[PDB]
């Protein structure tokens, strides 16, 4: 770990806190490629949430991530039920 | 493309046909690493399907994939709503 690598995790977790139905963000990983960064993560949602709603959630999360940092190129979000065993 | 690369896509698509609520499998990709193969795909499900049910579906699909071919090491499945715009 280094200080710059921390600022980024702080901003990612900072954006997720905005979303009340996002739970237990984990496997949060960053890759650097030139100027721009690629972000991947798992989130948990109520098992009763529809695929429509969960998909809309990941679209809005990526949108907010890209608005926050001008150096994030893409964000991929895997959706799991609350209390998943991978 | 080569003949051996076809046999594999045939077996993957052959297993998905087993599942009636799996729709429009796409971005179906194979990576070779030594003896064993890594499979990634997108599927579409009814937007009204729960995250619990969709997750259970991907678990059963991976299980059936691994049972069919002894040379598949892992299978990751992305779930989208019917008629998704990536």
């Amino acid at each position: 770990m280094k200080r710059t690598e921390l600022d980024m995790y702080d901003d990612i977790f900072a954006v997720l806190e905005r979303f009340p139905n996002v739970h237990n963000p984990h496997r949060v990983r960053i890759r650097r490629v030139g100027t721009k960064y690629f972000i991947e993560m798992d989130i948990e949602v109520d098992g009763k949430m529809s695929v429509k709603d969960a998909h809309e959630l990941t679209v809005k999360i990526r949108k907010e991530m890209l608005k926050r940092r001008d150096d994030i190129e893409d964000v991929t979000i895997h959706v799991e039920p609350l209390g998943n065993v991978e």
